[PDB]
């Protein structure tokens, strides 16, 4: 396919040529074409083997969640809400033009849930979506108990030395650690069934409800409306709440009326944004805005009515580095115990993390690639009746300790923070730290805040956070963890890593791999498991210098942290990642060895290069452990970069050409209204990220076989961008040049900008050259005019006799391209811009030459060419040469 596709809307596909035209009848309502309703919109689309794949969802779908039974996950039939999402495979049937015509249509039916699933999901509670306008302050949740209250009590820390060998604390220094945070206050937790509301809490310390339901809508929800009333064009004072409904249609929750749908409705509608297809199958998972639960592996075989059915994350092992590293997240899921009664969580039933939110997902071979955030999930106490922690989130920094042996694997691997809290604050002589200053009698114990008394008698219970934070809790270790700004105090400051709080996540998934999942998703009974054994973890915290104002040389916390962040977001906390996208190097590697392939993923102050060995598709690992997982490298976006609004991401594409991936920005995507309810003004135009390659890649020379420095990217901000426009599509014909199409007011108008050295700018001269195509699909020729097409000056006909050139015959002439490049003068539009003669014998004395001339996008255009094999009839001129000999 020489064309691109385009969007326009919701529904309707077109293809455009490199002249930044529309071919003609080429434009398609995709959603009609599926034979589904007007409710549909497509989420994702992508070209394999030149068919078009398209994900599509529905306005209208509904889903519950009903405790009991167990078909406990279903579509609301009721009404019109049976409405799953589709992904559809359609092929181009014309030879001239394109017509779209349907292929394969596969539905995306709702998880199966397994008796032991079920007993979580019962009590199954989930963190109210993060918006644009949340705050450091709306995150924030009031501090739970410590340590050496849990266990030993309303009471002293003269016995925590006597006392902490009878709770399997022994050698703890740590009675005022921090064991979680609060749930009767802050952003609102619900369960599969219940609704999120509009309303965010200012200081989620003092004005949430948290997971308590039944206050929040007998008493707080009044004071959040009369606070922050919808806009009704009403205003009122936002002292207490942001109203941020117009920011949540925005990220995809859906709605009636003024109430958001369930929980499962919105978990159902976010897990089905993205796709990605092999020879084998299709995967579908969730977008960078909501946590996702279940993804889909179809395998493209399926029966032509069947319901495709999706595997669970918390049944789906990650490699997570190292084992320790799987056991940190799955310790902090909940209590596990024989001993204990209804007292259910993911650790519990020997279930693994639950939730990620997902960068996106793309195939290169026969290879899924994905990526995202760990969502935070750590039990609570959901105990009634003397319970400690009742109502408290049970969570931990598993921050590592300053006196851990440096290099990468001692640092995850440090046994600081387990198996239970160990972090908060600690001044030694007069060097204040948060962490832990050594990881003597004999060895540091950490123990799970759930007292050895209550064991038996407790109920601890899993929950999901919005974001990749574990713990909430308002003291200064929190935003130290948030930030990345724990640091030993050793001869280098190597940064001290969490390994539950903003962990970040990608593999490389096998054929194989996607077969157990598709297994997984269709066990019998109980719940089959999948191991994903070429993946990694990574601590990725978003950048200090996206907050001001920091203590050290009344500590900051998340209630208190100054957010100055560029980036579109309120918050300067909680990291984001979004457009995950692979590509082929096409730069040659030694022969006997295979093409090279990233991907790369933007994240809030950078962007993330992954590499693998395209030997065995593998993550690129080397043998020291020292050095880090070689899989992963991040750089650092300058202000430029920072400055682009990340949650207006519309479309990541890769030019395998040019080795280079185009990130779009379109600000029509911005809500309507802030958090205050303040009309949104600065919607209107867009911004291009380009991202390249940096490092020496694998395979060059035998030297590049082994490697012990990770290959990396550099996002730049390019020079396409605008405030004024509304954006069409952007058109990367060739890394020298991109086509934007926008419309001012309402008609479509075509700018082309051309890099200098690294920055683009508009070029209007060349902008006017090809927007004057007088209605054809390409750029009109004029003989007189330096245009799209450069300037041709042919020789007059007294060429021949001057250069004895009449003593050759045509056949002679017409065989030497040489000889008839010098039947023309050509004056380059821009640099490096070729064009030749191609011949024509027209009689035996005379031939006619035609010139074939590059456009923008590196490519020959003549007489003859074709785009969706429609003739361009560009208007290349012939000249007849005549005089020549018959031998
Ligand atoms: C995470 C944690 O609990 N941190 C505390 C910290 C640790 O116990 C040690 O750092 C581990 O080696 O100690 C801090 O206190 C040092 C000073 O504390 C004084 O005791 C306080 C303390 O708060 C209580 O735990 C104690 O039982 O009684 C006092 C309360 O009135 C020492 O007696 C004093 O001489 C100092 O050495 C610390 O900052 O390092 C306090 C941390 O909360
Ligand atoms: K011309």
């Amino acid at each position: 396919a020489n064309t691109f596709l385009v969007k326009e809307d919701s529904k309707n596909v077109t293809a455009y040529t490199p002249f930044a035209t529309p071919i003609t009848d080429s434009k398609s309502d995709l959603v009609s074409l599926a034979q589904l309703d007007s409710s549909y919109q497509i989420a994702d689309q992508t070209i394999h083997n030149t068919n078009l794949f398209v994900l599509f969802k529905s306005r209208d779908v509904k889903v519950k969640y009903e405790s009991s039974g167990s078909n406990n996950i279903s579509f609301d039939s009721t009404s019109q809400g049976e409405k799953p999402s589709y992904v559809v495979e359609f092929t181009n049937s014309t030879n001239i033009g394109i017509k779209w015509t349907m292929v394969k249509k596969y539905q995306l039916d709702v998880p199966n849930v397994s008796s032991d699933m079920n007993q979580v999901l019962k009590n199954l509670i989930l963190e109210q979506p993060l918006t644009k306008y949340t705050l450091n302050s709306s995150l924030a949740k009031e501090k739970g108990k410590t340590q050496r209250e849990v266990h030993l009590g309303s009471g002293q820390a003269n016995q925590w030395t006597s006392q902490r060998n009878q709770h399997d604390l022994n050698n703890n220094p740590s009675p005022n650690a921090s064991t979680g945070f609060k749930l009767t206050t802050g952003n609102a937790y619900r369960k599969l069934s219940e609704s999120w509301p509009i309303y965010e809490p200012i200081d989620g310390t003092k004005q949430g409800k948290g997971k308590d339901s039944s206050g929040w809508s007998s008493t707080e929800e009044n004071e959040a409306k009369n606070d922050a009333p919808s806009v009704s064009g009403s205003s009122g004072t936002f002292n207490k709440y942001l109203n941020t409904k117009q920011a949540l249609e925005s990220i995809g929750i859906l709605f009636d009326d003024q109430t958001p749908r369930n929980v499962i409705t919105q978990l159902y509608y976010a897990s089905t944004s993205k796709l990605a297809v092999t020879n084998n199958h299709i995967v579908v998972m969730g977008n960078s805005f909501l946590p996702s639960m279940w993804y889909w592996v179809v395998e493209r075989s399926a029966q032509e009515n069947a319901s495709n059915k999706p595997t669970w994350f918390a049944n789906t092992n990650l490699d997570w580095g190292e084992d320790k590293q799987k056991q940190f997240v799955e310790n902090q899921l909940g209590y596990k115990e024989t001993t204990s009664t209804n007292s259910h969580n993911f650790h519990s039933k020997s279930f693994t993390q639950p939730a990620y939110l997902i960068s996106g997902i793309d195939s290169v071979n026969d290879q899924i690639i994905f990526s995202g955030f760990k969502a935070g999930s750590v039990g609570y106490d959901s105990s009634s009746s003397s319970s400690s922690t009742k109502d408290q989130a049970l969570a931990w920094s598993t921050t590592t300790s300053l006196d851990s042996k440096t290099g990468y694997k001692d640092l995850v691997t440090n046994d600081t923070g387990l198996n239970g809290p160990i972090n908060g604050s600690f001044s030694i002589q007069d060097t204040f730290s948060f962490v832990v200053p050594y990881s003597t009698t004999g060895p540091i114990k950490t123990a799970y805040p759930v007292k050895k008394d209550q064991k038996s008698t407790v109920k601890i219970n899993s929950l999901i956070n919005a974001t990749p934070l574990n713990s909430y809790g308002d003291e200064g270790i929190g935003v130290f963890d948030a930030l990345g700004l724990n640091y030993n105090f050793k001869s280098n400051q190597e940064r001290l890593p969490s390994r539950t709080d903003q962990i970040f996540v990608y593999g490389i998934v096998s054929p194989n791999e996607l077969r157990s999942a598709k297994s997984s998703a269709d066990s019998t009974g109980s719940d089959t498991k999948v191991n994903w054994s070429n993946t990694q973890s990574r601590y990725l915290p978003v950048p200090y210098n996206y907050s001001e104002g920091i203590i050290d040389a009344s500590v900051t916390t998340f209630s208190g942290l100054k957010s100055i962040a560029p980036d579109g977001f309120a918050n300067s906390i909680a990291n984001f990642s979004v457009g995950l996208k692979a590509g082929i190097d096409p730069n040659p590697v030694m022969s006997g060895k295979k093409a090279n392939y990233g991907a790369v993923v933007l994240t809030r102050g950078g962007v993330v290069r992954l590499n693998f060995n395209p030997g065995n598709d593998s993550l690129l690992s080397t043998t020291d452990n020292n050095i880090a997982p070689i899989s992963f490298s991040f750089t650092p976006f300058t202000a430029a970069e920072s400055a682009v609004d990340l949650t207006t991401f519309k479309e990541v594409t890769y030019n395998q050409e040019s080795g280079l991936w185009s990130y779009i920005f379109d600000s029509s995507l911005k809500p309507s209204h802030d958090g205050k309810q303040t009309p949104v003004t600065d919607n209107m135009g867009f911004s291009v990220i380009t991202v390249s390659r940096t490092g020496i890649e694998l395979n060059q020379d035998q030297a590049t076989t082994t490697l012990d420095v990770a290959p990396s990217a550099l996002a730049v901000q390019s020079g396409i961008q605008s405030t004024t426009q509304t954006l069409t599509g952007v058109l990367p014909l060739s890394e020298e040049f991109s086509a934007v199409i926008a419309k001012d007011s309402d008609q479509n108008k075509i700018d082309i900008y051309k890099n200098n050295n690294g920055l683009f700018e508009i070029d209007t001269q060349l902008s006017n050259s090809v927007a004057t195509n007088n209605g054809g699909l390409a750029p009109s020729y004029t003989e007189n005019r330096v245009d799209a097409w450069g300037k041709v000056e042919f020789a007059d006909n007294s060429v021949l006799q001057a250069r004895n050139l009449v003593d050759k015959t045509v056949d002679e002439i017409i065989n030497t391209p040489e000889i008839l490049n010098s039947f023309f003068r050509f004056t380059p539009a821009f640099e490096d811009q070729k064009a030749t003669l191609v011949a024509t014998k027209q009689s035996d004395t005379s031939l006619s030459v035609s010139p074939r001339i590059q456009f923008l996008d590196g490519n020959f255009y003549d007489l003859n060419s074709t785009i969706a094999g429609v003739p361009l009839n560009i208007g290349f001129p012939s000249r007849v040469f005549a005089g020549f000999a018959a031998l």
